[PDB]
């Protein structure tokens, strides 16, 4: 048997609208990471999906068809049973060129990435460019490009391609990354991609000393009809632990918290809870380590976490001292272009007065430039954010033509 343990590893999905993202994600897990309504109806990603699987290795088998996803080894000819390596996860991005701050946030929990390629259309696309350059400004630098639907396109076509490719990533942080074709819709090569994921995507170091800091992406009224009562819970939050560690029972507060009135003033109140229950997937833990979506079961009132109302807060533990800014200072560097355009603009100069979009760790705020020099800005928040370490990255965005665009970076001062 294998063992039931957390996902240790987080790996992003990103790539152009419609290359195959989520198709790629349910070739692996055998999960489709859409859950909403209005996913379904569209037939895209909106909100960050997530899926999860074991992974193994049949050490009487050849690669890369020795590397399974459950555990047999019956498909590459052999009755015994392969050695569980890891339980990995998948943090499935929209490709939309309107979510691109969807994908930002989700990037902040990526401990590597594949960037999905399609074979039939032209390359590189505004979100190919887009979020490659997302990836290498965030740091996530374990990449893999994954090129799909190479069921629709010539070998002649796909090797084009390739060659165009691997002339993009020349001269760039990932010269070195490989390119594995695949058909994500008719599960060709994921074998050679699971062998690629163990090779190029390793498990990262943890540091499990710090101060436990969680990053909320989701929040949940888990309460479904025709439940009996000693079956209701508390609201449940979900997220990726960037550091430390949380256990059942201890307590804990969702920063900033909840937006309320003191003092004739905007003020956010610190949510003071305690930790009931822990989940990964389906699977119930005492303690929950970086790695994975964890869903934090709380005693909080179910009408405060449904529909990801807390997503972007962080949760530490109790007493950490965690600073709450509605003003942040950032030393910043502008892109030179507008690489999510489809034809790239220069980039302008940031100017006082201007609305900016900022992402900091799984948040998404507006705020107005209030200082302007050669590196650095002030930026007054319509929210504040929870900065849990200094030099924090973050990402600038600046709305452009109707759309917010990526175009710049820097690290939060504090
Ligand atoms: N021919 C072919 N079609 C594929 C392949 N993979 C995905 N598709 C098709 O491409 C379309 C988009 O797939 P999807 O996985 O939703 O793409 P996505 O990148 O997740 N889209 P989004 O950016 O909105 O999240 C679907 O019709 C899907 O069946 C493939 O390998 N071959
Ligand atoms: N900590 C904790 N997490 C829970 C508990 N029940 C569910 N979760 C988690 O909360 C999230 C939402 O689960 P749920 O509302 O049941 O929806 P779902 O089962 O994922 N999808 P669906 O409702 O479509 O079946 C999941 O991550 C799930 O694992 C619980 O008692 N404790
Ligand atoms: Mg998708």
């Amino acid at each position: 048997a294998w063992p039931k343990v957390q996902p240790e590893v987080n790996i992003g999905v990103v790539g152009h609208v419609d290359h195959g993202k989520t198709t790629l994600v349910q070739a692996i897990t055998g999960i489709w990471t859409s859950k909403h309504s209005e996913e379904l109806k569209r037939g895209m990603t909106i909100k960050l999906g997530y899926a999860e699987t074991n992974i193994g290795v049949c050490e009487s088998c050849k690669k890369p068809e020795a590397y399974v996803t459950e555990p047999s080894c019956k498909s590459c000819g052999s009755d015994d049973e392969p050695k569980f390596l890891r339980r990995i996860s998948f943090i499935d991005a929209p490709g939309h060129e309107v979510l691109m701050a969807t994908m930002l946030s989700g990037a902040a929990l990526m401990d590597g990435a594949i960037l999905v390629v399609a074979a039939n259309e032209p390359f590189p696309q505004p979100q190919t460019r887009e979020h490659f350059v997302a990836l290498g400004i965030i740091g996530v630098k374990n990449l893999i490009i994954v090129q799909n639907k190479v069921d629709v396109v010539s070998k002649e076509e796909a090797l084009s391609q390739y060659r165009q490719i691997k002339q993009f990533t020349k001269g760039t942080w990932a010269e070195n990354v490989p390119i594995i074709p695949v058909s994500a819709l008719h599960k060709i090569n994921i074998d050679s991609l699971i062998e690629g994921i163990e090779e190029y995507i390793k498990t990262p170091y943890r540091d499990l000393s710090q101060k436990p800091v969680m990053l909320v992406i989701r929040s949940f009224d888990v309460n479904k009809p025709g439940t009996q009562f000693n079956e209701l819970k508390g609201g449940v939050i979900g997220g990726s632990i960037i550091q430390g560690l949380f256990k059942v029972d201890q307590e804990i507060k969702v920063l900033p918290g909840l937006r309320v009135e003191k003092q004739g003033k905007v003020s956010y109140e610190p949510i003071f809870t305690k930790i009931s229950s822990i989940r990964f997937g389906d699977e119930e833990f005492k303690e929950a380590k970086p790695g994975g979506l964890v869903a934090i079961g709380t005693y909080l009132d179910p009408s405060l976490t449904k529909a990801d109302n807390l997503l972007g807060s962080i949760i530490t533990l109790a007493d950490a001292e965690v600073p709450v800014l509605w003003n942040i200072r950032i030393k910043y560097n502008l892109l030179e272009r507008v690489v999510g355009a489809k034809e790239m603009l220069k980039v302008d100069p940031i100017r006082a007065k201007e609305t900016l979009m900022l992402s900091v760790g799984s948040s998404t705020t507006l705020g107005i430039v209030t200082s302007v020099k050669k590196d650095e800005i002030e930026v007054e928040l319509r929210r504040p954010v929870a900065v849990w370490s200094n030099n924090i990255r973050t990402v600038i965005s600046r709305q452009i033509a109707g759309r917010w665009r990526m175009i710049g970076w820097g690290l939060v001062e504090i």
